[PDB]
């Protein structure tokens, strides 16, 4: 019903965050995968091999059938115990990337319900401005009919009227693709929502912009996970840099291998029947020294990608400034807006009285009595409007902080109130 | 020059179609590369080497020499049968990206053929809008060079003319870059196209918006692919699952080997030379226990992705339904605007009619035979587009229905006439303005 | 304070271009990277295996000591010969996206600094449009206090009034915000900046159309790097064909080894307990002959991947050949529209006049004067829009033909001139 409702609903469902989740989830579970190479590798192997001669070997055949019990354990490798913080790494920004994602389907579900509110006001002035303008064109119809008035006031009365009519028709579609909007984004279809209780309405002034700037630095999502990607590729310059270092496996194995013979070859001390047992342990020590200028190279790389994801930060906390010193801006001019149009609506409607006063001695026509409505009902649109805007200005200002949530929403239910319907609001 | 043939010569050289048909063949050769590792690898390898003991070794020099065939034919590999029947999908998907992108094709030249036109209306309107300003301009001075009007009638006569003036100066650029977009989608230039015919214009009612979705549910290619795609996912999560299963793999070698020793300490029998030739024939089989935890992790990510897909879908299928849904919306809402404009500009025509008659016995001015100028060519204008705006809309559904065809543009011909430019008409500088 | 000067200031620190520099420098150094396996591996390893023994072999324990510095080194490798050039080339198309990278800079900088200036111009005339509807409403409000008006006359200006008002919210709201996305891509807040000197003001008609045409094709970074990319996918051909080629490879290794049997029946020789020092050398050769088709169809794809590359080169030119020729058509249709406002603002000067000239008289009411101002104010509006427009199109055109660089700036400094504040009023 009201815009609360709608989105606990959406967050039920909506596949964009839920697929968020996923990215995730998975970027989470992939750690287990990147521990992996520093535990316990154990493999079974079996061989059968055969053979044979034809040169100085001369037809000596055999065969064999092995079978080994393998076990790998890295002591000491560097690079695997980086690439192992990095995937943690990578774990973490993708779980900053999934709260920015929270946060929009707020930002895009307030928006939806708005915009389908908005689209009903619209529809609601224009129906009104309709009928009100027909009201002319039918009285100045009847005058006409009895020669009170040219015919002159009726053509341009039908005239006007007409172009209200067509216009209607744009509104009222226009209503109906916004609720389609709302149905993609909540997964939902609603004949009827909390309509905006425009007594209740209030406006109150933002905080400080440098108070929301110095926020905004600690706790901004895009600039955060900024932070952390940055400081991924810092981890990756030491990766690169691990390759100048040496390793250390420890190796034990157990196996078995009974082994033939054959025609007309050869013969014993010399060989046999063997059934050879043998249990192994070992410790591979290996370090490269000159690989190609590679690992220099590698490290060069991950440095300029380092700088690289140094700039994306600057980047990042330069759109974090713009937004929110924009936003600031943006929800002062919706006050100054709102008490704008509506000052524009009184005086709108007092200078219409005074047309329908005027046209009735001369002073004025019908073209400025049906002018007069027309700005009268044009200053009525933009009012309502402007509150709409002054709200969502609310809301993207705590995106921009990166503190938009449940109670933002849960707080905009003081100004809503009565259930208001989709078209008809015939006809 | 019309639809049918305009499309026709696009289709067959777009580089962005083709650049798909490309990524199609491609992904579909691959085929043969995901089967690869499913047949006989054979391998022929020569070396030498040369040895020198200096410790213990010190006298014993061996100098070896060796050739071979090699085999390795794998039998039981249950991955790499996998990677083949995804890369099957791989091109499944791909092609019906493909499939969609034709659909992309005629799409996209409907809508730079029709905006061209669009652009014309406008441009006549506004130019006949200016020549209906300028007979009343005209007309008052002649009025005023004899004093049968004050000089205000053609002060603010002159004003309206040089605003719409003005506004001919857009109205001719558009035009222009709508042409030349048109270019860009078809490769081609054109000097006429084939002009809406207005009295062979009828508009109906389309299908029931339940039946269209169904329709819609069964037919889109954006949501075949997504299916493809997470069914695709489906299958990674069995590749992913193939890793705690064994390897048997068959070998095979044939290979010369000459070993001739030297050396101080190289006097008993174990040196001498020999050329040991040999003859295997081999089964490795392999099989892993424990991989620190890794093919369940892997397994576990597999799943996750196939979360992702599946949510992906629903994704795919919602914005059928808005897509469809809200087309279906502006059919019904076209047709409303066609009939609402032809009787508006019924409307705005009479009105100016009445206002000159008002203006002549003075009950209005020319500042409202002038109003009423601009609020008529605002109505034609506002009609010719609500035309286009239908027949735009009319192909957006059968695009989301996923049956877009060339069928459907041979269909639009049955509505297309006379044929009308696409440049100057006509700058006119005189000046008395 | 000027855009040159503006500009400066942006370059040297904007962290989009500064990063792609980045990128630029780690593609050329990933040269070395590429090169790097025709060049001698050297390694050192020191085994260690202890070895028991069961079953037939029981009582045989060994352990070995052992280490040695290997050696490779590529001797023949074709395809390693190759995929250093294909990172050669790959460098190469970096460079292209970063001097893309470079012109965009210039023209968001440009297309900021004259945002700011023209929402500086649209606030200036509101405003001017708000006291002269406000002398209206003021003189009329007092000659209706006297009798001179019906109250009909004060209302209807009243209300004019105040949907200028609402106007003027926006249009300084507007500054406000285009003052702050100048910050974003300066990384400074500018008080105030070099106006567009309009007495100074003059437009010059482009080239021919044809002309640019030309020259767009042998200067527009994105058809070069089109080039160099597709130049890149047939280098990708050869090295797909290169998987049916030997493998010449040189190896050598000093090493030694410490064996030593302990136990039961450690009596024989066909298993040694010795102490190695190999100084092993040798040329190995390794030869494809069949891979279950592999390489077939590494090729076949390579070669559908270059088609692909070349019809990916016509959208290019499709491309170019839109934004060249549009954006000739922008031009000419900018200087066309400055000429019709600058005579819409004379023409709707004069017609202003001659509604408080009417209004005099009886011939045009309030109304009449009202909307003849906002008619003028909006024609100024219009005026001063164009010619902005006309400016940066200048410069969409130095874009379309790849060619857009600083001069471009400096020469739009001969336009420029008196400084104005960027905030009230
Ligand atoms: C590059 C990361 C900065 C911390 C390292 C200290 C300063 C860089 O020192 C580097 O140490 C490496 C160690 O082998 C050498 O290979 C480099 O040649 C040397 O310049
Ligand atoms: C954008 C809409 C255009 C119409 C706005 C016209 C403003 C009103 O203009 C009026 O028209 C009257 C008709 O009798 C004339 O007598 C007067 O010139 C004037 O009061
Ligand atoms: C009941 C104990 C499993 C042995 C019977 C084989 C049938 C179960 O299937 C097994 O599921 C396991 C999942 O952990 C996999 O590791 C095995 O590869 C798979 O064979
Ligand atoms: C029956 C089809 C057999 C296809 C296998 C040959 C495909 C053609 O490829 C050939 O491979 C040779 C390397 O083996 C190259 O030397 C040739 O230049 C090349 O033409």
């Amino acid at each position: 019903e009201n815009l609360m409702q709608v989105y606990q609903q959406a967050r039920l469902s909506n596949p964009e965050l839920r697929k968020s989740a996923a990215d995730r989830d998975a970027a989470f579970e992939k750690i287990n995968e990147a521990r992996s190479p520093l535990l316990p590798q154990l493999g079974l192997g079996a061989d059968y091999t055969y053979s044979n001669g034809y040169r100085d070997a001369n037809g000596i055949n055999s065969n064999e059938t092995s079978a080994s019990l393998q076990l790998t354990q890295t002591l000491f490798d560097m690079s695997k115990w980086r690439g192992l913080t990095l995937q943690e790494k990578a774990a973490g920004i993708q779980d900053v990337t999934y709260q920015t994602d929270q946060q929009t389907l707020i930002l895009n579900t307030a928006n939806a319900y708005f915009k389908v509110l908005n689209a009903i006001d619209v529809l609601s002035y224009t129906q009104a401005q309709k009928e009100a303008i027909y009201r002319q064109l039918d009285q100045t119809t009847q005058r006409f009919n009895v020669g009170l008035v040219a015919i002159t006031d009726v053509q341009n009365a039908r005239a006007q009227y007409d172009t209200v009519l067509a216009n209607e028709v744009t509104a009222r579609n226009n209503l109906d693709n916004a609720v389609e909007e709302l149905r993609q984004v909540t997964g939902n279809y609603y004949p009827e929502l909390a309509s905006l209780n425009v007594e209740h309405f209030k406006t109150d002034k933002p905080k400080a912009v440098n108070a929301l700037l110095k926020e905004a630095e600690n706790r901004n999502l895009s600039l955060l996970q900024a932070r952390l990607s940055q400081d991924l590729a810092r981890e990756q310059i030491r990766q690169a840099q691990d390759g100048h270092l040496p390793t250390l496996n420890l190796t034990a194995s157990t196996g078995i291998s009974d082994t033939s013979y054959s025609g007309s070859k050869t013969n014993s001390t010399q060989y046999d029947d063997s059934n050879m047992g043998q249990n192994k342990i070992g410790l591979n020590f290996s370090l490269p020294l000159y690989q190609g200028g590679m690992v220099n190279s590698q490290v060069k790389q991950a440095q300029y990608n380092f700088v690289g994801a140094s700039e994306q930060l600057e980047s990042a906390h330069r759109s974090v400034v713009q937004t929110v010193r924009s936003s600031f801006n943006n929800i002062n001019a919706s006050i100054s807006s709102i008490n704008a149009y509506k000052q524009a609506v009184v005086s709108a409607q007092s200078s219409l009285d005074a047309m329908e006063a005027g046209y009735s001695v001369g002073t004025r026509t019908i073209v400025d009595v049906l002018d007069a409505t027309t700005t009268l009902y044009d200053a009525k649109q933009q009012l309502a409007n402007a509150r709409y805007t002054y709200l969502i200005n609310q809301l993207n200002i705590k995106y921009a902080l990166g503190t938009l949530n449940e109670q933002d929403l849960l707080a905009l239910n003081s100004t809503l109130g009565k259930p208001i319907p989709t078209s008809p609001e015939s006809v």
